[PDB]
């Protein structure tokens, strides 16, 4: 298991996400399941030009899976992975751009639920998770586990958990006071009123 710390303007952000007071936290799903979307696309078009790109698995689609058990909503896509680097300093890299943009933004008066329109999205997940750990896959690199709580760092380790071929699947944690998220009519509500006119096939699974 390896540690990183997070670059100081993402901590930033995280604090931020966490700390400010914003009621209208639903639409973290919505900006997870344009990240898979997103995700989707980018490997759907690199398949054009080199179909043996799907050779890891030709399905393009997004589940929703919640588990009251674990208090954990999962959103599963086929998108294109993310290698280690990716994982660790890309993303990371091609986010302190938008994270900068982002809190200008908010000090300007935009409000948190614009998030999406800096492509740092993925950060909204800690509007209703105290945990986050994204397992991922892709062509060009091996299974790996990233996890954080925030507090200035995430881990990342190879995942040894069952082989997915190719993707990218984000665990959130709930928080105690955020488990309506794993309600099946909630869940529904929201993806009709956020995300519906995504390209693929989004399955909610129900319990
Ligand atoms: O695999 C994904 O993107 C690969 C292709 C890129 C697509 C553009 C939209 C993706 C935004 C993401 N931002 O993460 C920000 C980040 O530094 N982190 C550290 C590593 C763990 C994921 C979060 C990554 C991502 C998020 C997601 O909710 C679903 C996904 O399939 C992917």
């Amino acid at each position: 298991v390896e540690t990183f710390a997070f670059q100081a303007e993402i901590a930033q952000l995280m604090s931020l996400i966490i700390n400010t007071f914003y009621s209208n936290k639903e639409i973290f799903l919505r900006e997870l399941i344009s990240n898979s979307s997103d995700a989707l696309d980018k490997i759907r078009y690199e398949s054009l030009t080199d179909p043996s790109k799907l050779d890891s698995g030709k399905e393009l689609h997004i589940n929703l899976i919640p588990n009251k058990q674990d208090r954990t909503l999962t959103i599963v896509d086929t998108g294109i992975g993310m290698t280690k680097a990716d994982l660790i300093n890309n993303l990371g890299t091609i986010a302190k751009s938008g994270t900068k943009a982002f809190m200008e933004a908010l000090q300007a008066g935009a409000d948190i639920s614009m998030i999406g329109q800096f492509g740092v999205g993925f950060y909204s997940a800690y509007l209703v998770a105290e945990k986050v750990t994204v397992i991922t896959k892709h062509n060009d690199d091996e299974q790996y586990a990233w996890e954080s709580s925030a507090g200035g760092s995430f881990t990342v380790r190879t995942d040894t958990g069952e082989p997915m071929g190719r993707g990218t699947k984000v665990i959130l944690h709930l928080k105690e006071d955020q488990t309506e998220y794993l309600e099946e009519r909630r869940i529904k509500e929201i993806v009709k009123k956020h995300s519906q006119f995504i390209g693929y096939p989004i399955t909610l699974f129900v319990e």
